[PDB]
């Protein structure tokens, strides 16, 4: 995928897909900053290009948009573009603005002069600033070559200050000849206009892309505030369609949503491929307007995925292409883990990687949110069949959230799930696994991933907690089968295999046009040694959201102490429910056994 | 295969496998040398686990030997084991012998005294002293082997002193024991208890030395004084002079002392082949250890592997030297590293220089136009390319060998291209998920997948090369590269960077992928490609028919490789090319 | 271009600027050729150009000479410094010129200078010209009272590891087009055709327009095999195993020829500007022997 | 230039990509508002236009090619049938329209024509074998109907152009279903706009076409008012059109009837008329 905005514009108006991105701002509260990364991770799915992260004035705020920025490029796995002013920003702190960007692994910079603070009527340049964002692009350009495509601002409705229109279009013509990739828009209402002001910008021989700053409507009185404060043109006709439901918000957003959207729609006929959503940290008004547009992924256009799990886009993680399948649900602990790593495996696993894998507390590889709010989702589990409930809950999409996953059960489930269900109601409790694929097409719905015009594969993955006395029939069965590799473990420490080397065993692989061989998803050893140590602590974490001495904590802390992890792959790729089919019959002893505190 | 024998003949003792070497030795005429080196490369096909190399007393036996090992392992692709004596030997020249099969890639040794042209220039008396010493030297990077004598020693004859001497020799850190030529069983295998009976513990392999005349079978068994049983010559006395019967007879004589061998448990056998395949050959095959299509030969890779130097890692190659594999070796020679897993993108590999190298035409110019006779137009090449394809002719200047198998599948597709003056130099057919024990698609580990894109590479006319670039542009799946001899290169790729065109799932493993296609790869090729071509064209008189014929096809026509990405349909390729036709096949040029 | 008067020439009048340095060459190559280009080069026309090994025109005087005129540089500085000298009229010949700098080049003097101080080794170049009267002192060519232009052109040498970083700039710039090629056959280019470009054309009273000077893909790849020759037979002016050998017959080995047109001949030294801030690394590095 | 490379361009980026069938008229009068007709509607500027053959007729569809290619400058394509037609007569069609500078072709009891040809299979394959690649061909039980079609199509032709339809669902599920048969050539939908009620109405239940009973609805209440039900059946078409083109095929091959207007508006509603805004690009002065 391009890494350079400009690139990406370039293919938009060339394919002619959907291409989106969006603006949030930094919030005060940081529980809003909270609020906002799950946001973020959820409009994630929409399947933007890229977001933006504005600039404000005031410290907090500085530092704030830079670790902002980290979350989103790292763990996120959100391409991002970060704003940066010349408000109150001497060159020592635009230096540190744009070296704390580049650390986070950021690649798109726009470039402004800045509105004046929250202090000040009149825009003041800060000593040992610039008086222009021509001098900043300038500046990007000189200091970190061509690393950050710059982007910059422009106005078809005028500036606030500026109404002479040929003298701004000039101004806008020597910010984009200091070497500025792309143009974003301010918001409008005024389509005709705006596609007017289009040609005279390439009339003047300003050739970059053009981004239009599209902001939907969330409610009437917030819609005419900004709107009416920015000095846009609004039709009549829009005004007029929105009057009747006026009071009633969801009205108006539904009404909203296509007015919007019919701009949009002669934007994009124009040739204008790129849609700029100021989201004002808001998914709906959004969303409703990418739904109106069918640009939202469906069955009939589902969600690109670069690789089979969320890809990095940390500082060197660019070329990250191979992981164990273990954290495939836990995405963002990998990350955390490997954080330190100086190379990130690439092309292949190889045979002498010993990789290190960090410390579980120390990263922050642990429960999400709070223990009374934890016990409100999972209940308090007095047996091991409570326990096999909630699994089986989470795999009909009824809970949305168990410890072993960073989100809701996926799609990928959705094929095999009811054999997931029936080992879980058996008391083989399954934390991870994979279908087998055998040559899908590389767009294929639920199993894609990677470049177009590909075929993918997969080996058969299971991976599930069993009782100590269940594990020996289990193993006996497991041997009996030559295709079967397992690995079992104990939290005491205890590792029992019958594979054939350390070294590792590729379970998911692509072959694609013009292209070696992709193989992101592997098996191996000392990673498994790793993962095992985090599934038994987020299970230890999971007893420590109860009261000690708790029926459900003696039973979590017993059951962690206790029971094996097996992972099992099926390296038939041909047939793959062979490995379902092997444990159908076992069950797990005492199901229903409350454990006593007297 | 471990490099080392000892680990060789432990696992073949394991296993039970069929487990067997060749010895051969160093011949006076380069002739003769150029014979064996043709003789070793067709026995390699019968798949033994290593060969052996004599070692003569002579300045110019010392040198030949050290660059025959080269040949050997680089090249040829089989795991020698050089002979070593103290004959005739300082220090300085052992040194010299062994560093030379350390730089050849060499990891087995033979460590003897020496029969005579015995102190020669105060080198080492015995052989264990010279096992002491390569220890000493290389510590254990050569394997050390010794020689035994289970019918004593010809001079000396005490069993008990000589067994003696054998614990020394093999105290001294060697791996493995080969004995001299024998005709009684009997006697080995009670030798064999008595080795052990003193504390020898390491593998011992059998000298066989099979029939080929009724004269050189007793002249070398009386010289050595063999034991022959009476009823082995009872058997061979009444067609002695027709050596066509005493070859079939001593074919079972050998091989029933062979099975006796074998059923003891002693599981590898050491032919003396004196530089002949078909005394071994008739034993191996009284065996049923030569290759079946029941029991076919395995291939680690679809190429040929190196042993050279560097070369225990290489597994990655582009197609392009299919048919060409020593010439990759020594194009490819001076690399400090070479591709391992994957080529990848960063690669930017430096190939050797085809003159420097020594990568040209097999024989004499005068051969040459025996076997490709004299084309005067187009037409003719593709006589003659049709003729390679049906297995008529042997040779063409772009291929080491004669046509493939894997070919046999898309033969008449291949014919067809070039009947119309597609002249096609190398390709693949597609294949996907045949299983790795596949008797033609087949390598790799077993119970294992592979899978090929098709690939197809051949010279076209300048003039109908416009049509085939549009045909293949209009295809999605495929991609190519064209290039002519003056330099331009056109191209539909997305990268520079390589595409995988054989790859396989193994059990336990990660993805194998050892064969790529590649742009600078390619660009290498091409200077080959035309430069044989024009070499060919040398072969002819300077004003010929023939000679300008060729020299105008190199200098003015393309050659375009073609990758269907698509391999789950191969055929495709040969589809999309059908109907095109070269534009005056029968044309000969006149000369000016 | 110097003209011709040879044998089928007088109605020669449209030329590749590859050979605008080395006229005599190119009469050498093209010398066997039954049609001359005339009023346009086409896209048909494949030109079957004169082998160099064959012979024609080389280096000129003896080794000795040639050593005497250009020194023993040890580094890529040194060669950097060479050219510089020429540029300033200080050295009257390099391989890659039959004579010294030309007057069209004062004009952008201090730009190519930059370029070879950069490690950018400049081997060919014109600046733009937007219509100037056809008498003027510099850029004057053709018959009276005509207006005469040009688009820049800029051909140079650059090391494998910059050159990279140049075609992603040149690929950013959307007004220039590029040839990149190494001597080893490996060819680059965003050209969107093989045909011919025109970078030098007249408009004159009672004319048709006239062309003379072109750029064209065959004629380039012609002019690349001579243009690594001319430093390989700079090489061998030096003893076999020389740093000044070595040097050379690794530069020429190793690096890329890249040619570029700037098809906006309003704007002309825009080609000199995007290539401002590269540089070659261990321009003072000297290869061990 | 070749109708299939126009088409495969077209699919390839998407661009507005039509042409305009015309007819042959009876009187000499006729012939020369239709040149006009074709020399206006030429800057609306479509890819191709078509002449149809009927039997006869045959002259002036010659003439009218020779006049379409050279005057007006327009890429035409001249349909040629069987009917009535010795291989003579065809010999000669062929040889007219080559000479004009053309590049593309497409009783109770249909009789063949004695020593001609019986399906149009064996004209393509006619014209192949004669004319080498010169002419780009063009050509026309469900099951059996496509295996003739492959077979029509594997004689050499290199687009298909299909009758007029107005059930769009039926349409882009057909084209799959010749797909699925291993045709993969060009399709090139025939697309007929709306001008008058009654031409409207008779014309497709002459054909048999399924119309919608919601295009029925809407131009119920102003079937008498052409000019209601020409400013509706524009927008009818126009949708027909999109999900067409959405679909991926993209060359409309529009029905004109020798009229500029009920075509004209639905280009205009698809906004593939030229602009100020998008000129009408020239090649030369
Ligand atoms: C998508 C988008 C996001 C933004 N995000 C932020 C943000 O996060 N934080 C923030 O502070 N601001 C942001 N802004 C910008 C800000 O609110 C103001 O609009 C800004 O002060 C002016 O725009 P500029 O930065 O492009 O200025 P510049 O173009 O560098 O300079 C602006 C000044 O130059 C003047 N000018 C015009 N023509 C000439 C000329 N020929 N010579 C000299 N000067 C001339 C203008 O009239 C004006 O007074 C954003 C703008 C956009 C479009
Ligand atoms: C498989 C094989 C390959 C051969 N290849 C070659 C070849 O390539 N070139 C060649 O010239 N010859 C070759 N020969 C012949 C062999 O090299 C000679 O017969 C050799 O001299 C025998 O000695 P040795 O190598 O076994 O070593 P040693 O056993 O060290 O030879 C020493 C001899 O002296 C006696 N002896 C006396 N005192 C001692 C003592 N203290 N320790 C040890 N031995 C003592 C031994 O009984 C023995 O006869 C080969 C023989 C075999 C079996
Ligand atoms: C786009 C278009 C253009 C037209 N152009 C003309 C025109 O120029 N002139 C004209 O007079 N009319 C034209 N018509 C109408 C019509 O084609 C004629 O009236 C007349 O009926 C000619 O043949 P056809 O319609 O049967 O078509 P065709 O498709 O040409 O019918 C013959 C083909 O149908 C198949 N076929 C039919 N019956 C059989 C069978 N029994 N066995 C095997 N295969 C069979 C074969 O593949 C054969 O090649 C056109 C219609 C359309 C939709």
């Amino acid at each position: 995928n391009a890494m350079h905005i400009r690139d990406m514009l370039a293919e938009a108006e060339r394919t002619g897909e959907p291409s989106f991105s969006f603006q949030y701002f930094p919030p005060k509260t940081a529980q809003g900053v909270q609020n906002l990364y799950d946001r973020m991770e959820r409009m994630y799915n929409y399947g933007p290009k890229f977001i933006d992260i504005t600039w404000g004035a005031g410290g907090r705020v500085a530092e704030l948009t830079c670790e902002m920025v980290v979350q989103a490029q790292a763990y996120l796995g959100l391409e991002t573009c970060m704003h940066l002013t010349c408000t109150d920003m001497g060159v020592e702190r635009i230096n540190d603005a744009l070296r704390k960007a580049y650390k986070a692994g950021c690649t798109n910079i726009l470039a402004l002069r800045g509105d004046p603070p929250r202090d000040k009527e009149k825009w003041e340049a800060a000593k040992d600033g610039f008086r222009y964002a021509k001098d900043l692009v300038a500046h990007i350009r000189k200091e970190y070559g061509d690393h950050f495509d710059i982007g910059v601002a422009g106005y078809p409705e005028g500036c606030d200050d500026n109404k002479d229109e040929d003298l701004l279009l000039d101004h806008l013509k020597e910010k984009v000849d200091m070497g500025a990739g792309f143009i974003v828009t301010q918001m409008f209402y005024d389509v005709d206009n705006f596609l007017r002001w289009v040609k005279k910008v390439r009339e003047r021989g300003i050739s970059v892309p053009i981004v239009p700053g599209i902001m939907p409507i969330a409610t009437y009185a917030s819609f005419l505030r900004r709107a009416n404060h920015m000095k846009c043109k609004i039709p009549e006709e829009w005004m007029a369609k929105l009057e009747p439901v006026k009071n009633d918000d969801v009205a108006v957003r539904e009404i909203g949503k296509t007015l919007v959207a019919d701009m949009c729609r002669k934007i994009l006929d124009a040739g204008i491929r790129h849609l700029h959503f100021y989201t004002m940290n808001l998914a709906q008004a959004t969303r409703m307007v990418l739904e109106e547009l069918n640009w939202l992924p469906s069955p009939d256009r589902p969600l690109k995925h670069a690789l089979p799990w969320k890809q990095s886009l940390g500082f060197g993680r660019r070329g990250e292409d191979v992981r164990p399948i273990f954290w495939r649900n836990r995405n963002k602990s990998y990350v955390a883990r490997t954080q330190d790593w100086d190379e990130f495996p690439n092309g292949r696993w190889g045979d002498s990687r010993s990789p290190a894998f960090g410390e579980l507390d120390a990263y922050g590889v642990g429960l999400t949110g709070s223990n009374e709010q934890n016990r409100e989702r999972w209940g308090e589990p007095k047996c091991i069949r409570d326990i096999a409930n909630l699994f089986i809950r989470y795999m009909r999409k009824e809970i949305d959230y168990l410890p072993w996953s960073e989100a809701p059960v996926a799609d990928e489930a959705d094929l095999i799930k009811d054999e997931l269900i029936d080992l879980n109601r058996r008391g083989l409790i399954t934390v991870n696994s994979q279908p087998a694929v055998n040559g899908a097409k590389s767009n294929h719905p639920v199993h894609g991933w990677g470049p177009s015009n590909g075929y993918v594969y997969q080996k058969a993955y299971l991976e599930f907690f069993v009782s100590p006395e269940l594990y020996p029939e289990i193993k006996r069965r497991i041997e009996s089968h030559p295709d079967l590799t397992y690995h079992a473990v104990t939290k005491s420490g205890n590792l029992e295999t019958n594979a054939q080397s350390d070294g590792p065993n590729a379970v998911t692989w692509g072959v694609f046009p013009g292209k070696e061989i992709f193989q992101p998803t592997i098996v191996e050893r000392i990673s498994f040694l790793a993962w095992k140590d985090e599934a038994y602590h987020l299970g230890m974490e999971w007893a420590r959201c109860y009261d000690a001495g708790s029926p459900s904590r003696v039973l979590l802390e017993e059951m962690m102490n206790t029971w094996w992890l097996v992972n099992i792959v099926n390296n038939d790729f041909h047939q793959g429910n062979t490995l379902f089919e092997i444990l159908k019959g076992l069950e797990v002893t005492d199901l229903d056994k409350v454990p006593e505190t007297q």
